[PDB]
């Protein structure tokens, strides 16, 4: 499923992310956009091995089993390919725990190279308030 900003931006907040671990659904729309472009089935392989899956593109290094990451710790308890479902459930409960680890939401390069200190409300613009 690719979804829309709004669409995506109502289904994170349904999911408990607006403000969660202090950041607002604008910050979690945002990393989603430059992550996998709104897209749930989006996959791309890291210069290390792992693989990075779905809308959050959480990695399979820590995160979720894919059976080919020598290393993996698989601390979301979850099939990677479980993570590129229409239904985000998964990998926002996933994500609840990343952000939880200590490193905030810089765990997401993409957010910290191009989110972190932007207008990221702007991702939440002409969307159902």
């Amino acid at each position: 499923k690719v979804f829309g900003r709004c669409e995506l931006a109502a289904a994170m907040k349904r999911h408990g992310l607006d403000n969660y671990r202090g950041y607002s659904l604008g910050n979690w729309v945002c990393a989603a956009k430059f992550e996998s472009n709104f897209n749930t089935q989006a996959t791309n392989r890291n210069t290390d091995g792992s693989t990075d899956y779905g809308i959050l593109q959480i990695n399979s290094r820590w995160w979720c089993n894919d059976g080919r990451t020598p290393g993996s710790r698989n601390l979301c308890n979850i099939p990677c390919s479980a993570l590129l479902s229409s239904d985000i459930t998964a990998s926002v409960n996933c994500a609840k725990k990343i952000v939880s680890d200590g490193n905030g939401m810089n765990a997401w390069v993409a957010w910290r190279n191009r989110c972190k200190g932007t207008d990221v409300q702007a991702w939440i613009r002409g969307c159902r308030l």
